[PDB]
């Protein structure tokens, strides 16, 4: 009877999934994107529920779950 919020993805065509670890910040999961894909760091938005993600935010602070984040433009 508790709230479940439950988000369900059409496909996920593209999605990347990264081994962090909890002392990553957000910026390193950024410098990691762009190691692996070339997408530059500099143009990277990371979005979680809706609120962009700062850079210095430790991941480990945002959780074990597992975390989604989407990478938006502008």
């Amino acid at each position: 009877n508790r709230w479940v919020p439950v988000t369900v993805l059409p496909g996920c065509v593209g999605c990347r999934t990264v081994a962090a670890l909890a002392s990553w910040t957000v910026r390193d999961v950024k410098e990691r994107i762009f190691a692996e894909t070339g997408f530059p760091v500099s143009e990277q938005r990371l979005w979680r529920g809706g609120r962009e993600l700062s850079d210095w935010i430790k991941i480990g602070d945002l959780t074990n779950c597992h975390l989604f984040v989407n990478l938006q433009s502008k």
